[PDB]
């Protein structure tokens, strides 16, 4: 939905989510008019512009929280 719990393994990201969720707040410090509308299509214009490097180091982060979520969420649900 948006935030089940801090200790619970929320939805797994995938590089892009790690970059956008971390770059969006940066765009706000310099772009006050950057509303969710332009903020959604702005961070994307940069990601596609980057070569095969922006998704090299920030892509392994989404592969570490998936080995604990796929195994921990099985018992966290129990419904």
């Amino acid at each position: 939905m948006k935030k089940k719990d801090p200790n619970a393994p929320k939805r797994p990201p995938s590089a892009f989510f790690l970059f956008c969720s971390e770059y969006r707040p940066k765009i706000k410090s310099e772009h006050p008019g950057l509303s969710i509308g332009d903020t959604a299509k702005k961070l994307g214009e940069m990601w596609s512009e980057q070569s095969a490097k922006d998704k090299q180091p920030y892509e392994q982060k989404a592969a570490k929280l998936k080995e604990k979520y796929e195994k921990d969420i099985a018992a966290y649900r129990a419904k």
